[PDB]
């Protein structure tokens, strides 16, 4: 018998708002979420580099400074892997969800008046969020250097879980893995998903595997 300590928490008010507006608005163009997901990783990626130009030992969990991506028709998920400095717990609790951050309420009401569309998500610092335009659950697996692996899961509704992760370990890193809405599997086409990966990482410094699942 597997046991796990499972914490449940509720989303800060304008967060839950921005997800519902992500959710239940149509968004015409919503190729906005690979290059989020890219350009996390990347920020991600860039910490630990330079954290490591300050203090070499950072990067003995994981010495590879990479991006693979992981699309996977079958299990209709996009997962995207970086070796990145990775989130605490808490950086997850504080940053994923329960704190109100600074661009939040700005952005809905650029949304709402046409000052920014959904592609300028990322300027207001809540573009992690963009994920919920393509996938119905996101799956963030991380490992920070003074953590153990930790999982955050959000189906929306207001809610997310946080547990310790018992799934592959990282050594270092983050994993974010998209369950697909139905409407939108078509980014887990190969060619697609493949091509879309050269558009969004054209300024990207770091080694990118694209790893086509088969079942
Ligand atoms: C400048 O940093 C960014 C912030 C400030 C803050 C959260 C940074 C974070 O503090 C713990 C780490 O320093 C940073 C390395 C981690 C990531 C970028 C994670 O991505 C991966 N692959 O690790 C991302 O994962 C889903 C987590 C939150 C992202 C959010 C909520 C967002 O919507 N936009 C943001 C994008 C950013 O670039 C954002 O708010």
């Amino acid at each position: 018998m597997a046991e796990s300590q499972v914490e449940r928490f509720t989303f800060q008010a304008e967060i839950n708002q921005l997800m519902s507006l992500i959710i239940n608005t149509f968004y015409s163009n919503k190729e906005v979420f690979l290059r989020e997901l890219i350009s996390n990783a990347s920020d991600a990626l860039d910490k630990i580099r330079y954290q490591s130009l300050t203090d070499a030992s950072v990067l003995e969990s994981k010495t590879e400074l990479e991006i693979k991506i992981i699309p996977d028709k079958t299990a209709k998920t996009l997962t995207l892997i970086d070796s990145g400095i990775g989130m605490t717990k808490t950086d997850m609790v504080k940053n994923l969800g329960t704190i109100a951050r600074s661009g939040t309420k700005n952005f809905m009401e650029q949304l709402q008046s046409g000052a920014a569309d959904i592609s300028m998500i990322g300027q207001f610092g809540v573009g992690f969020y963009s994920a919920y335009l393509v996938a119905d659950t996101v799956i963030v697996h991380s490992k920070n250097n003074d953590d153990e692996q930790y999982v955050w899961e959000s189906s929306a509704g207001g809610e997310f879980t946080i547990a310790l992760d018992h799934t592959e370990p990282l050594g270092r890193g983050t994993k974010i893995v998209l369950h697909m809405k139905e409407d939108q599997l078509d980014y887990l086409d190969e060619t697609k998903i493949k091509n879309l990966v050269k558009k969004h990482s054209e300024f990207i410094q770091y080694p990118i595997s694209l790893l086509t699942i088969k079942e």
